[PDB]
């Protein structure tokens, strides 16, 4: 192939392996994000329990997480180092990590409120 695969190999396995453990996490999350609904359903009874779940908030949820996940893969695809155009690659992971933290609020806010 191309030899700029080789030559830019490092860059690209690290960021490969690093966002797809996250990209995997983010499968996760849409699967921890429904659990953890579960749970602030079957601990403590959310006061919003008939509209937590359902197709809009779960698709909803996952989506976001989506979200996060078409980053992991954009970003696990190889973006070089951060070049003063590419300054964008772990900013693009703080905005992922933003997409999770949209999630955890999520949760945060949907378990806030029960009983």
């Amino acid at each position: 192939g191309s030899p700029e695969f080789n030559r830019y190999s490092k860059e690209h396995m690290k960021k490969m392996m690093k966002d797809l453990e996250g990209l995997h996490r983010a499968e996760q999350s849409l699967h921890d994000l429904q659990e953890r609904l579960h749970k602030a359903q079957e601990e403590h009874r959310t006061v919003e329990v008939e509209k937590v779940h359902l197709e809009k908030k779960l698709r909803d949820e996952i989506n976001l997480a989506k979200q996060e996940a078409q980053r992991l893969k954009e970003l696990r695809e190889g973006t070089e180092n951060e070049r003063s155009r590419q300054k964008y690659a772990e900013e693009e992971l703080e905005q992922v990590r933003e997409a999770l933290r949209k999630a955890e609020k999520e949760l945060e806010s949907h378990s806030s409120w029960y009983a």
